[PDB]
């Protein structure tokens, strides 16, 4: 990984010395990506619910809550700063039937040998804390599970490095994480930078819901949604409706 600072920094620290996991998969791969190409096609709005515990509601039942709704679901296993784990993981992928996003700082190919162990369907790789041949290699790795992994931007660098390793799945944070913060102006300008065939979903915290069509329009793919479902889960149920 790059060499970073502030807590970011501890956790790629921490990540770096992550054991890896004894475990071994219980259920097949549940494409995330291409299930979220599916429900392009036949018109079903397309929601990843994005749970976390903390920052810098009881994990299962929200996940079982939102199986029937989301599209896939991302769960963070970072362990100091977000209270995830991997034990949590894995009692959600064998919970429910829908994908698994495990949404972590990777920064070595056993972190991916653990999603794949523990039942996630794929990882997030994260332009900013990688130089461009981990992510390509990283890339690749997960690609051997049958897992596109979605790669995080935050700026027009970021995308230029994604596109330059042929990635085809993005998440749009426009996220500084020095403050926990994302630029909707800018997340915009980046979706409209996106080519049309990788698959591609910003990171929402709250939405109205002229800003969900003013974003299908843009090409969006799916919508990772964050605060709003924790505070109402419900909404998710007028999502898809």
């Amino acid at each position: 990984p790059r060499y970073l600072k502030g807590w970011l920094e501890d956790v790629v620290q921490l990540s770096l010395r992550r054991p890896s996991v004894h475990a071994s998969r219980q259920r097949p791969i549940i494409s995330l990506n291409e299930r979220i190409l599916e429900f392009n096609k036949r018109n079903i709005t397309a929601i990843i619910a994005y749970y976390l515990r903390k920052s810098p509601r009881d994990p299962i039942e929200y996940a079982k809550y939102m199986e029937p709704y989301a599209v896939g679901l991302s769960i963070k296993t970072e362990e100091k700063y977000f209270d995830g784990s991997y034990e949590m993981l894995r009692k959600i992928a064998s919970s429910v039937s829908i994908p698994i996003l495990m949404n972590d700082f990777i920064v070595k190919e056993s972190q991916i040998d653990d999603a794949y162990n523990l039942g996630a369907d794929t990882v997030l790789l994260i332009v900013e804390i990688l130089t461009e041949r981990e992510l390509e290699s990283l890339l690749e790795y997960a690609r051997g599970y049958g897992m596109e992994p979605l790669i995080l931007i935050n700026d027009e660098n970021d995308l230029d490095i994604a596109l330059r390793i042929g990635a085809r799945f993005i998440t749009i944070y426009s996220m500084n994480f020095e403050t926990g913060e994302i630029n909707k102006e800018n997340q915009r300008k980046l979706i409209s930078m996106i080519p049309s065939n990788v698959v591609k979903v910003p990171l929402l915290d709250f939405f109205e819901p002229n800003e969900i069509e003013e974003l299908r329009k843009l090409g969006v793919n799916a919508f990772m949604i964050s605060s709003s479902l924790m505070r109402n889960p419900e909404k998710i149920k007028e999502l898809i409706e």
